[PDB]
């Protein structure tokens, strides 16, 4: 498309919402294509991270790790305003993996505090992608540091799966799943600092073992459970989307199934089916359709167990609904 | 199905063999489907790993590590009778990722030790399918304790390729893999306990790094040599059923290949074909099919080779039959 | 027959090194030919950072990773492998291409001193790491480079999914390495005077399963700067990516895999529109991609750690004009 031809599209704006919601969007696009705005403003900030109050400053998207899921259709724009506010101290930027030049968007976006900047890229390629922050020299800190999230680019008549039949979801959640490295003391216990620039050098120490010290969905031990718990119902189809930026990981729905996984993310490679367990490789976004049967709590995680039971990568949903016993059923309880 | 009707199919008992060995089954469906009945007993037992001596307490489903195969085809019903005898000292229970709801049958199965339980469920998608144990706040560790394993659930009509056309295997073997994480005393010498639950502190704190002590098929390491090496002809087409239930591994066939590799373990997601070395991501079970075409000695490994040859993860095959010069030769010999 | 394949043409092809790849046709021209290669076996201390770390490589033709060879479907590769007698250790060669002898490991273990020449039939399509396999010793000469790979193209070409022709412009080779190398109680890197030396404090490394580096052609930065790749938007490029112990995840920092063999056999239908592909240890893969975009692109291990703080990242310069459609800054960083 010329300028003239783009400037001619219809804009929309968008509110977008806090992980593991998704902003309002249509899986069907509404009309021809459109510059779609979106803005963002810059957060360091202190979270806790696990019940022994461990910290980490992060570097949050939008005040949230992961960074907010951005929701636009194949050939349109999209269009960020970035704002990196006088209150932070370090430079950032944004690299978009759904867009084309300049380092994803990287090498037009970097913001000093006090600065902003507006970055257009048409979304040639549908699927989920990866979004994150990657200032030269300081690239993987600013990312365990939480600076990521995905976008998903749908096509244009929505889903489908291998055979070209729509695949459509009722419910859709956003799972970012963040590996952070917290230095420790002599005696075992994390350290606290009191400016995101003190803790660099022990950090990245932590970071070369490869080891991360957790290994959590939506920035803390135990956050997409309880109050955050998912939610669903018996014959509700639900899509969650899986981002990791930095690290491997492989989903799991314990109960449950991958009725139909993009596991590489990318909507025109034909969905894998019945899948036990997913691998989305380190710096990609991957996608999950299924059809909830039973009722009651399944915990969706990353299956090393040590990874999701050790060090926090588990989350929860609770399902309502009747019991199947066709599908399973308990002939002799536990007993003697 | 309604109860009236499931509690009309036929019954068919199976007596479990132990790993790498499989139990007899057809590949097709023999009739309609069946209410496959399978009994496993829990024995929390001191395992030997490695020439040295090495000890694991083992929590072994039928005995062995890893628990047996067990075989049904799609749209039969699984019915398990698992027993925890008085003589163990914990609680375990049973996750099938082949099943849906109550976390895999985990919700439904904690039996301690003196009680048994009978679990049904439909075993509703063909592929294979890792097993575990499961019980809330313990999970990892009874897995990485070595329980855990897999089953097959065939297609009714036996295995295809991409296109539709039939793959018959003229023998089977089932790799489990295990990761164990066994505690060091300062010397670096593997640690000795009296209890499983004495070692329970020291474990958790290997597990932790991430980093297993041993990676093993059939429980130890050299299980699958000498003697115990799997077996082979010129000609023949065997399936190698692989399985880790908590880390990822890369198979590999050295001399071979893959023909035919299900990667994710599920007969509907069409395999990958002339694989090298293929990828099974921890909590999940894979199978290739091959047909020799050369005698000898083959290893097959996990291809991070410090994981097969410092850690334990390399198998045999003994292959008898003619040598094909056309395929490869020795045209001078190692030579001055 | 037997006469039949003592029939057949034998061509010899002189290699080049890495990232570049040696002479070929991606349509084979005539009809199976058996192919000619020789590789030197050089063990060499090699520099690796910036700090001045040794690593004793032990490098076909000289170079980590060995060059890649080209042969098309049903041809036979005929490697003669020379081990010369002023190096200290037996090395072979494992082919994954290759069926039998552990896929040629046992049949080509030479002593200093010696040469061994192996022909096999190259029978399945796809890229395919080699690498040496010494009983007993095969992580410990893997991870000290010595491994390569190989590219069997079908005799047709590449195709799409759907059988729509793909025909590069240019390839090349990245062989990704993880080393393993001993640190004293201060922390600083070892040095040894010779391979065997270093064996026990290396293994002790290997055994953590964590790499001090991880690097391209051998050596942090060996792809970037005045030695980075090259394109022009609208050329085709294929990338070839291999690990012979241990996963990555390529990506193209700015651009795309479109179409991406990531299990690298060419039977298997390529993934497309690609963020991050993943390749195990033990395996080759190739991504094609048409640049669309001038300036300077990353290619890395997309565990940020790996690439930035180990060694993982090679560059692209490429040439061209910018495509606003695709991507512009309506704002300038500013106030
Ligand atoms: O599927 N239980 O990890
Ligand atoms: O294929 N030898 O690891
Ligand atoms: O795609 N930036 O690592
Ligand atoms: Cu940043
Ligand atoms: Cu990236
Ligand atoms: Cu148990
Ligand atoms: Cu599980
Ligand atoms: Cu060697
Ligand atoms: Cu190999």
């Amino acid at each position: 498309a010329t300028a003239a031809e783009i400037a001619a599209l219809p804009r929309q704006k968008v509110e977008l919402v806090d992980p593991p919601f998704v902003h309002a969007h249509s899986q069907v696009a509404e009309g021809g294509p459109k510059v779609v705005e979106f803005t963002m403003v810059i957060e360091e900030k202190k979270i806790v991270i696990d019940d022994a109050g461990t910290e980490v400053h992060a570097m949050a998207f939008n005040g949230t790790v992961p960074g907010p899921l951005m929701v636009v259709h194949q050939d349109d724009y999209l269009e960020l305003t970035l704002i990196n506010p006088e209150t932070n101290t370090l430079m950032h930027n944004i690299d978009f993996h759904a867009a084309t030049g300049a380092l994803g968007g990287g090498g037009l976006t970097e913001i000093n505090p006090g600065e902003k900047t507006i970055l257009r890229f048409k979304a040639t390629k549908p699927g989920v992608f990866v979004y994150h922050c990657a200032p030269p020299g300081m690239v993987p800190w600013h990312v365990v540091s939480g600076m990521n999230g995905a976008i998903m680019v749908l096509p244009r008549e929505g889903l489908h799966d291998g055979k070209g039949k729509a695949l459509t979801y009722d419910k859709i959640y956003y799972v970012g799943e963040q590996d952070f490295y917290v230095p420790r003391d002599e005696n075992g216990k994390y350290k606290k600092y009191e400016a995101p620039g003190d803790a660099y050098e022990d950090t990245v120490k932590v970071m070369r073992t490869l080891t991360p010290t957790h290994v959590v969905f939506n920035g803390a031990v135990g956050a997409l459970t309880g109050d955050k718990a998912m939610t669903a119902a018996v014959g509700e189809k639900v899509l969650i989307v899986h981002s990791q930026a930095n690290r491997d990981t492989r989903p799991h729905l314990i109960g449950g199934h991958g009725d139909y996984v993009w596991a590489t993310g990318k909507f025109n490679t034909p969905p894998d089916v019945d899948q036990e367990t997913w691998f989305i490789p380190g710096g990609a976004a991957g996608a999950a359709f299924y059809t909830f049967q039973q009722p009651g709590i399944y915990a969706y995680v990353n299956h090393n167990l040590i990874e999701a039971f050790e060090l926090g990568a588990a989350a929860h949903f609770k399902v309502t609904g009747e019991w199947n016993d066709d599908l399973m059923t308990s002939v002799l309880a536990p007993s003697g």
